[PDB]
């Protein structure tokens, strides 16, 4: 199965900047989701999501078809919470009708992370709506309650190594869990994008509790939460290795969770050797917007 990138006809970059604001203006004035929070976090989650439903054994799922505009997908019970991400994009989508799905959903994740003050994710166009039928079944997407060994073996499937797995993973710094759509309550609201996740990985006194789903958390004292998958990153000693490493370095976090972050929204994904460069957008504050 081959997915050849194609751009939406005529567009560059000043289309996708365009685009890129729009989502960035809508985030800074639909500030009061999720108490405060913003959709920064759920867009971020979306992105991950649209794309983490990969095979690389297949190319079947990832980002390029746009698929989870349709109910098998839009109702996968992992994906519970996402249609906040959606509903917030459907504006966007009716200014800008010409940019893919597929398209949208990962800008959305990249706007988040950028206007959230985290690294910049170079991002690619071209991504195509695939039909219906193309839609990969529920049940692609993690479980929270498992250890080391199902994380590791579950990121073989999407082609990403311990190093891309614990940078990725940062992503747990941003936003919160919620005990209507996960059975996860908790987190630290924050909507601003650092290194947060792992201090607090490494820092804070973890005591193991059940929250009211009856599901085990980690929860410290401060008010945080870690899933069991989270606090596996600190169990086992190569991810420990890696969470210390960010930790104490937050430029390379960085800089490695946007390798990590522009793969996982391009898995599957075949760029013509002609196919522009990648596009490194404006943040709002850059613009002067
Ligand atoms: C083992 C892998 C992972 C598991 C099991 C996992 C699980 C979860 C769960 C259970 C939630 C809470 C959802 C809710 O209750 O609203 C959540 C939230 C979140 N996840 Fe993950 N996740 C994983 C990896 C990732 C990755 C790779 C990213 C992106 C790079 C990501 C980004 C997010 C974000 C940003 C939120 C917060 C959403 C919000 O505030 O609405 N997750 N995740
Ligand atoms: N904010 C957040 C989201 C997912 C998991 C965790 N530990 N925390």
């Amino acid at each position: 199965l081959v997915h050849v990138a194609s751009v939406e006809k005529g567009r560059s970059y000043e289309d996708f900047q365009k685009v890129y604001n729009a989502i960035a203006l809508k985030l800074r004035e639909d500030d009061e989701y999720d108490n405060y929070i913003g959709y920064g976090p759920v867009l971020v989650r979306l992105a991950w999501h649209i794309s983490g439903t990969w095979d690389k054994h297949d190319n079947t799922g990832g980002s390029y078809g746009g698929t989870y505009r349709f109910k098998k997908e839009f109702n996968d019970p992992s994906n519970a919470g996402l249609q906040n991400g959606f509903k917030f994009l459907e504006p966007i989508h009716k200014e800008f009708p010409w940019i893919s799905s597929g398209d949208l959903f990962s800008l959305g994740g990249v706007t988040a992370v950028q206007e959230m003050q985290g690294p910049k994710i170079p991002w690619r166009c071209g991504r195509v709506d695939t039909p219906e039928d193309t839609t990969p079944d529920n049940g692609r997407l993690p479980d929270a309650d498992k250890d080391a060994g199902y994380v590791r073996t579950f990121f073989q499937r999407l082609n990403m190594n311990d190093r891309e797995v614990v940078a990725l993973m940062g992503a747990h710094a941003l936003g919160k869990t919620h005990l209507k759509n996960s059975g996860y309550e908790g987190g630290g609201a924050n909507n601003v994008f650092t290194n947060e996740f792992y201090l607090n990985l490494l820092n804070e006194d973890w005591k193991l509790e059940k929250n009211d789903a009856n599901n085990e958390q980690w929860d410290s004292k401060s008010g945080y939460m870690m899933l069991p998958t989270d606090y596996s990153l600190i169990q086992d000693p190569k991810y420990l290795s890696i969470v210390k490493e960010y930790a104490n370095d937050q430029d390379k976090f960085f800089k490695d969770f946007s390798k990590a972050f522009e793969k996982l929204l391009e898995n599957g994904i075949t760029f013509p050797k002609d196919a522009p460069s990648p596009f490194i957008f404006k943040t709002l504050e850059e613009q002067g917007l």
